RNA sequence: AGUAAU
């Protein structure tokens, strides 16, 4: 929809193939989960830049999945295929400051007040997910649990949605 | 200097 490719699949032949790191965490409270964001807040976006441009600038540092661009509000929302890639973009993209683009964290999944914008994850109580969220969490193409059921402690990369 | 679509 706002993806580059709508009906694409996370499979070994797709050059966008990624793993789905799942891990568990004993320091979480009961019936809470951890979610690492793959979504990026980009700000200082010029008027001349289209969606294609942004994706193409990040291309060396990360492969982009989806780009919602609010051109009038001089910012955008860029989901990349993996957490590793998003993390790379934050340190290493535009170090010199040649472009006007500031690149910070952004929230793709779960409540906003549950997100740590600084470190870039959400610790979410399972009751605050909707039926839809709980579905996508387990059956997402990129990110999610890759079939593993949701339980206390689980940690996984932000899933895709509708 | 802008954190949204749902």
């Amino acid at each position: 929809n706002h993806h580059l490719y709508p009906d694409e699949l996370n499979v070994s032949n797709n050059p966008h193939y990624r793993p789905k790191p799942v891990s568990y965490d004993s320091t979480l409270p009961p019936d809470h989960i951890k979610v690492y964001s793959r979504t990026l807040f980009i700000g200082g976006v010029p008027l001349n830049m289209k969606e294609w441009d942004l994706a193409n600038v990040l291309k060396p540092f990360a492969e982009v999945q989806s780009v919602i661009l609010n051109n009038s509000r001089k910012h955008a929302f860029v989901k990349v295929y993996s957490r590793h890639e998003a993390e790379n973009v934050l340190q290493n993209f535009n170090k010199d400051g040649a472009l006007p683009l500031r690149t910070r964290w952004g929230v793709g999944f779960g409540p906003r007040d549950c997100c740590d914008y600084q470190h870039g994850y959400s610790i979410i109580p399972m009751h605050r997910l909707t039926d839809a969220d709980k579905k996508w969490s387990v059956s997402a193409q990129w990110g999610g649990t890759s079939g593993q059921p949701l339980v206390t402690g689980i940690v996984f990369e932000e899933p895709d949605i509708i």
